[PDB]
């Protein structure tokens, strides 16, 4: 991601994409019996595992220390889930596609105490992406930027090592900027359209941070720390090579 | 802000800048007696009044309906305060310059229940701006983008009027993007440096939304709605022309 071309970055990314998962519940039994938050919570958890594997495939992420990988993910996991949710609901107006067998509208979100507010923001985002006609090439770049950027300023202290982490990370963010502009340039936008489209895309990133923050406010609006779980997943051995 | 040049936009903005205010407390009496949150709260409130007048001077803001002006400000007021705080603390390492007679460090932030966490994030932001060597021309563009962008996706419904609001607003955001790139171009960056610097600046915008959200979480971690106060200030007469 520095001597890797833009079409090189883009290709790794499109390839690193996590799989789409199904909601688990018997489609032969009624819906009134299926806790939605249970449904949504078990899904989110199943997706997280897959998200760690993705993150190790994002250029420059694994050249980071283990602590710094845990921290970035701890800061960004919900943003990354939500932009994924948003992206896959793009061609599904008024609906959130949580899973292929779980397509929900805002009226269904009213079932959970204070959840419709969140649903309305996600749908609004999906509508913007659709209005912008966001492309897969673009979307995977956006996701990588969220991973790299959201915790980068919460690397409190600054040993020599941590300072190098930050340098490395902004470097990678810069090459991802380079990759987004090239995608736009290949697509035939003009110079002006390029930078205008870059700004529209990054500003959406502020709206996804907001939903994540509102989301953690809800998620806690109610076992083992998340660091520990994360760290346990990221600190893998190499015995299963 | 569409047939207004970039040097035209920049000039209005630098001119619309609010004044810097002092903290009110007798400098002849000790500090142990001065409630910091009282100090900080009365300051924030005094700044808000000034912020409304600024916002009416930001290109395109007043062509918006009154409701939409109230909403944008209600969504962004704390982000706008904080980036201002951050900017003026730039050349004051390890310190937050709340007022000229109120320069504080993180140890002083420990005095308030859970406030040091916020102080650490603001200082971190000020350090990034200093590391980026953010310019006043740039900073005023950033602030205008925060005003215009933070609520733009929380314009729930979509009457014909609201849709036009949104069109107008993204248009204004686009010309502000154009203004930032031109400032950079005049400054002699390269094409690549331009877009890389654009991205670094907008991504900081996500970190300021995060601090605002954590900030409202603290601010409420404890009279007349804020809409109403805002609306009362924005819905001025023209009798004092
Ligand atoms: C939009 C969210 C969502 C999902 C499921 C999949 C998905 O991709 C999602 F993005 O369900 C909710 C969901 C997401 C995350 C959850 O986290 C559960 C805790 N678990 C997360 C990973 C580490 C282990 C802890 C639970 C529900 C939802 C949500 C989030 C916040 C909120 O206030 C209301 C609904
Ligand atoms: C960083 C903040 C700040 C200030 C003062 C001036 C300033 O420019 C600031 F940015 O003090 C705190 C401050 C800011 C806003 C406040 O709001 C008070 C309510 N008032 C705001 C405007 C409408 C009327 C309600 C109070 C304290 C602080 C803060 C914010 C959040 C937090 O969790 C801890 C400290």
């Amino acid at each position: 991601a520095l001597s890797l071309t833009a079409d090189q970055m883009v290709s790794a990314l499109l390839d690193a994409e996590p799989p789409i998962l199904y909601s688990e519940y018997d489609p032969t039994r009624p819906f009134s019996e299926a806790s939605m938050m249970g449904l949504l919570t078990n899904l989110a958890d199943r997706e997280l595992v897959h998200m760690i594997n993705w993150a190790k495939r994002v250029p420059g992420f694994v050249d980071l220390t283990l602590h710094d990988q845990v921290h970035l993910l701890e800061c960004a996991w919900l943003e990354i889930l939500m932009i994924g949710l948003v992206w896959r609901s793009m061609e599904h107006p008024g609906k959130l596609l949580f899973a292929p067998n779980l397509l929900l509208d805002r009226n269904q979100g009213k079932c959970v105490e204070g959840m419709v507010e969140i649903f309305d923001m996600l749908l609004a985002t999906s509508s913007r992406f659709r209005m912008m006609n966001l492309q897969g090439e673009e979307f995977v770049c956006l996701k990588s930027i969220i991973l790299l950027n959201s915790g980068v300023y919460t690397f409190l202290s600054s040993t020599l090592k941590s300072l190098e982490e930050k340098d490395h990370i902004h470097r990678v963010l810069d090459k991802i900027t380079d990759t987004l502009i090239h995608l736009m340039a290949k697509a035939g936008l003009t110079l002006q359209q390029q930078h205008q489209r870059l700004a529209q895309l990054l500003l959406i990133l502020s709206h996804i941070r907001h939903m994540s923050n509102k989301g953690m406010e809800h998620l806690y609006s109610m076992v083992v720390p998340l660091y520990d779980l994360l760290l346990e997943m990221l600190d893998a051995h190499r015995l299963h090579a």
